[PDB]
């Protein structure tokens, strides 16, 4: 179908160039990288600081390029611990200009009544599953395993 082909076209033209995470309260950099974690079909790894688990909120800046136009570019993310989905996040970018490069700032908060497990338990056992959409159209599904260091 036209939609399966369009999805592959967007994937082909897409690149994550860089990304960082900051403590939202203080603005301090917690993590930054230039690995394209959007690449599907391989398990990526990232090492984040234990500290992050103590942040009430984390600000993420994500930089990407797209050759293809997108009407409603958005992400769905799932936080799995040992195969169990603990939390589900939804972020919207909206409209993407063909052959543009864009910086996308999002704010991450865990539910207020949730208490974080220690880093030592979590480390190596957290997978972040990210789905890239243009509206209803699934472009890419990627996985990153997290180590808390
Ligand atoms: C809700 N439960 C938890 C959630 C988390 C997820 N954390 C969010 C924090 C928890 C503390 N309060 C503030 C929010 S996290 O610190 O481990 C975290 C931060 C950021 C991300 S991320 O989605 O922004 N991102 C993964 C990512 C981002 C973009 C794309 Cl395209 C692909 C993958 C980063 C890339 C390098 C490391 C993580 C994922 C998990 C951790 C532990 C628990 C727990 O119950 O023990």
């Amino acid at each position: 179908s036209a939609k399966d082909e369009r999805a592959r076209e967007i994937l082909r033209g897409f690149k994550l160039n860089w990304m960082n995470l900051r403590d939202a309260e203080t603005g301090k950099i917690l993590w930054q990288g230039t690995e394209d974690l959007s690449v599907p079909g391989v398990e990526h790894e990232a090492r984040v600081p234990k500290k992050i688990l103590k942040c009430k909120a984390v600000s993420r800046e994500l930089n990407f390029s797209s050759t293809e136009q997108m009407e409603k570019f958005r992400l769905e993310q799932k936080v799995y611990f040992k195969g169990q989905c603990l939390e589900e996040w939804f972020f919207e970018f909206g409209f993407v200009i063909p052959n543009s490069t864009n910086t996308w700032q999002s704010l991450i908060e865990a539910a207020p009544e949730s208490q974080m497990m220690p880093a030592s338990v979590l480390t190596g056992n957290v997978i972040i599953e990210t789905k890239f959409f243009d509206d209803d159209l699934l472009v890419s599904t990627s996985r990153v395993r997290l180590f808390y260091v």
